[PDB]
């Protein structure tokens, strides 16, 4: 199934969004590079396409493809993924569909490359990219990935799975928001706990969503505050030594929540604890969350 949800200004199908043939490039222009993500059914490989946007420049590019062990509903929610960040359209703070390949063999998503890789990472080998880390990074990275955020809210996107991990890094250090998908062997990752039935990222995920399958604007929203949380704490697990049970599952809605990372502004912690709210309607939008981290960036300069 397709993750991202579009909803009507009801939820609109993938399928019903169209494709855009401008966007159409020719695979014998690819040269395929290293595999920079890996799933059981999907990869994200790095290459060089020439002529995609200038008429005969060579450029890198990351497609997303799928592996030759994908069955057809897969290969059709990539379509539909495709036609999904078609429609999002552009924007800085998060990785841009460049071109696709859809006629004369199977789909392959080219998009924009950023060579620092994910943020999680990046966040984690900057413990203990030659330059060292500080205040000012950590709180463009917060500002980035929440304008990147209220992006997607304008465009009625619900992201579901926003995290570091799901965050990449590129040249100036700009974050831009991605979604590994297939792409990441999550049969392998301890942040997808099973709920049963699938592998779901209960860390991250708003009580309403843990107990009722309700994804919002809003569920979103709390989301980005545990995305705080780690990239404060320099890429460490959300509630630590806590295992997700029925312990885990109890506090939470109860109204635990997390302690101030140790490098976090109190600003900060503020904002976290206010996308923490129990009540979905008193947390913050990301537009209101933008305004924050501009009056934070102003204060500080
Ligand atoms: C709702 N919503 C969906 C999206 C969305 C979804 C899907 C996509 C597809 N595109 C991609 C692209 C890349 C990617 C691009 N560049 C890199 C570079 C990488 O690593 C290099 C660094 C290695 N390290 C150097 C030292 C050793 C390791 C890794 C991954 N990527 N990854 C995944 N999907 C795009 C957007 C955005 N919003």
């Amino acid at each position: 199934e397709v993750q991202w949800k579009v909803v009507e200004e009801v939820y609109i199908d993938p399928t019903q969004l169209p494709y855009d043939h401008k966007w159409e490039f020719p695979r014998n222009r690819l040269s395929f590079g290293k595999t920079l993500g890996a799933g059981a059914f999907g990869k994200v490989v790095e290459a060089t396409a020439y002529g995609l946007i200038k008429s005969d420049a060579a450029m890198t590019v990351a497609v997303k493809m799928l592996k030759p062990s994908a069955h057809l509903t897969e290969r059709e929610a990539l379509m539909s993924e495709l036609k999904v960040l078609s429609y999002l359209g552009n924007h800085m703070n998060i990785v841009n569909l460049l071109g696709a390949c859809t006629i004369g063999g199977p789909t392959l998503v080219i998009t924009e490359y950023c060579c620092y890789g994910d943020l999680l990472n990046f966040l984690r080998r900057k413990r203990d990219d030659e330059l060292a880390l500080d205040l000012e990074d950590l709180l463009s990275f917060s500002y980035q990935v929440a304008k990147g955020m209220a992006f997607l809210a304008s465009k009625n996107c619900i992201h579901r799975d926003l995290a570091a991990r799901n965050i990449l890094l590129t040249h100036g250090r700009i974050t831009k928001i991605c979604d590994f998908g297939l792409a990441r062997d999550i049969k392998n990752d301890s942040n997808y706990v099973v709920k049963g039935n699938a592998r779901l990222p209960v860390k991250w995920m708003a009580p309403e969503s843990i107990f009722n399958c309700v994804y919002t604007f809003e569920s979103d929203v709390w989301s980005y505050g545990i995305f705080l949380w780690e990239l404060f704490s320099l890429g460490s697990s959300p509630y630590p030594g806590m295992p997700v049970d029925s312990k885990f599952y109890k506090m939470i809605k109860e109204g635990f929540r997390m302690l101030s990372p140790e490098h976090a502004p109190a600003e900060m912690y503020d904002i976290m604890k206010t996308c923490w709210d129990a009540d979905p309607l008193k947390r913050p939008t990301f537009k209101q969350i933008v305004q924050l981290i501009e009056k934070q960036i102003s204060e500080s300069t």
